[PDB]
């Protein structure tokens, strides 16, 4: 029902999908913190600009008036500091500063990069992905880029034939932390 961008509200949802990622990576800051102080953590770093998750980055989905999957993406030259706001953020709070995320290793030069497409759980089966997907384009032209760029898991073939479909088409091919992955991209106006 509604495709906008994200606001500094959106925060504790963003969190919320964040921390299915993470963990689904089993982080081992995991281990160490509650899942209520995970949420808290990455909540407040959604409020930077700059970061990974900054609601600067995001397009929402909105369900029923509430916020049921995200799409989430960079200028590729933006890959090494998106980072930063969390780590921040931790220092804040007394953790180690230094803290295992993300291998920022994951882009080409010259696209906008789709880092992630994320469905509330609530909300499977209801075609959200591919409409965030379809908006998209938008977002990289907006961005003054004539590519989107994205990472699929060799072991998604079906995820790569969704790709495909909506014009995406094979471009390298990368490993990271021994996962394969193809980068596909998509011209764009």
């Amino acid at each position: 029902s509604l495709i906008r961008s994200a606001t500094k509200e959106d925060g504790q949802a963003i969190a919320r999908l964040v921390l299915v990622i993470l963990k689904d990576m089993e982080l081992p800051i995991l281990e160490e913190v509650s899942e209520e102080q995970m949420i808290d953590l990455l909540a407040e770093a959604t409020a930077y600009p700059t970061y990974r998750y900054g609601y600067q980055r995001i397009l929402v989905y909105e369900h029923a008036g509430e916020v049921a999957g995200i799409a989430v993406g960079y200028p590729a030259e933006d890959e090494k500091i998106i980072d930063e706001p969390l780590r921040e953020v931790f220092k804040k709070h007394g953790l180690a500063e230094d803290v295992r995320l993300f291998i920022e290793e994951e882009t080409l030069p010259n696209e906008w990069y789709l880092d992630t497409i994320s469905v509330d759980e609530r909300f499977r089966g209801m075609g959200i992905g591919s409409k965030l997907l379809d908006a998209l384009p938008e977002v990289a032209k907006a961005s003054g880029k004539q590519a989107l760029g994205l990472n699929v898991d060799f072991d998604n073939p079906g995820a790569r034939k969704l790709y495909a479909s909506k014009g995406f088409k094979d471009v390298t091919t990368m490993t990271i932390s021994g996962h394969l992955y193809n980068h596909m991209q998509k011209e764009v106006e």
